């Protein structure tokens, strides 16, 4: 078995290599890449995703997300108050800010000491989830905007043709700037393109071993856990690699800098933080080994999950005991 410790591995593909996206998926998994839940790809020398990153000030972050935390420093939640709009040069300049500027530091794991003992009693900004693309639409290899999409995977494989739509987003970070613990949607994979800026740290479960994160979540979480029984899925809860460890429960740890993909493989549980600002593109997609864990997937019924327009028919054809409840829980 190829990667039986579960290890993060980190690929630097040819520009051959680079060519055809589901194929090198395919190769990474071939080396035991997915037993942890994540990997980085670092892009040939000769790749760009677009030419410059000068023209981008104008975009808008119609409604940027303060994560207000409550908790200990190892273990909250966080929940999103939404802010006026602003532009993405608006949004840059409250980011260099005095009140939200990353502090001086040694390198990243004195910055990641500081982030876990002191995230808590902060509020940053994170402009999340806008739909849109950054890459060049003349950039053929690894274009996020281009990928097979979901719905015709599924019809591939399966038969059923589907409706539903496939498209990249993009986010905005800062210092402190938070991703809580979870999996894809369906468990389906994503893939994060670094466009620019300061870095991200991850953090990953291996799928292998995601239920023993949720056991640990439910003791940590417990009125949580009452309220919904896939309440991960709400996206609101961190644990700290401290707790973690003391609890016994297998991660791994890797930063992302500016130009480099990550991605994430089926039911691999993942959180982590914004080094400073930056943006981000990502998109869920699937290949055929992830159909069997869409079929398997959790999911939230409570009302508060809440999400797009496509998950519908995923979760009809796919899980179609759970749809009318799934169903009554998006009404
Ligand atoms: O970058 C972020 O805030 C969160 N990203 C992801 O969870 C992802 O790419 O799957
Ligand atoms: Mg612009
Ligand atoms: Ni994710
Ligand atoms: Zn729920």
């Amino acid at each position: 078995a190829q990667n039986p410790n579960c290890n993060i591995m980190i690929f630097h593909p040819t520009k051959e290599e680079f060519n055809d996206f589901d194929k090198y998926i395919a190769y990474m998994e071939s080396q035991g890449a997915h037993r942890a839940g994540l990997a980085k790809i670092i892009p040939p020398k000769e790749w760009k995703a677009r030419e410059t990153y000068d023209n981008i000030s104008e975009i808008l972050i119609a409604t940027p997300l303060q994560q207000v935390a409550s908790g200990r420093a190892g273990v909250f939640t966080q929940y999103h108050k939404k802010k006026k709009a602003m532009t993405v040069g608006e949004y840059r300049h409250l980011a260099n800010s005095k009140k939200y500027q990353t502090p001086p530091h040694q390198n990243f794991e004195d910055l990641e000491r500081k982030y876990w003992k002191n995230r808590i009693y902060n509020s940053p900004i994170y402009g999340a989830d806008i739909s849109g693309s950054l890459f060049d639409e003349n950039t053929k290899q690894w274009n996020l905007g281009h990928l097979g999409t979901i719905q015709d995977l599924l019809e591939k494989e399966c038969g059923v043709v589907i409706e539903g739509v496939n498209t990249p987003y993009l986010y905005f970070g800062m210092w402190k700037t938070t991703f809580a613990w979870h999996t894809e949607d369906m468990d389906l994979y994503s893939i994060n393109y670094l466009h620019l800026g300061e870095p991200k740290t991850w953090y990953v479960v291996p799928p292998e071993h995601g239920q023993r994160l949720e056991r640990l979540a439910r003791e940590l979480f417990p009125g949580s856990s009452r309220g919904c029984g896939a309440f991960l899925r709400h996206k609101v809860a961190l644990i700290s690699p401290t707790v973690l460890k003391e609890n016994g429960i297998p991660f791994n740890r890797i930063t992302q800098e500016a130009g480099e993909f990550m991605v994430t493989f089926p039911y691999g549980y993942h959180a982590g933080f914004n080094h400073g600002f930056n943006c981000a593109e990502a998109i869920n997609f699937a290949t055929p080994r992830w159909i069997d864990y869409g079929k398997m997937a959790s999911q939230c019924s409570c009302g508060e999950a809440r999400v797009t327009f496509s998950m519908d028919a995923f979760v009809r054809i796919l899980q179609p005991e759970r749809y009318d409840l799934w169903k009554r829980g998006q009404d």
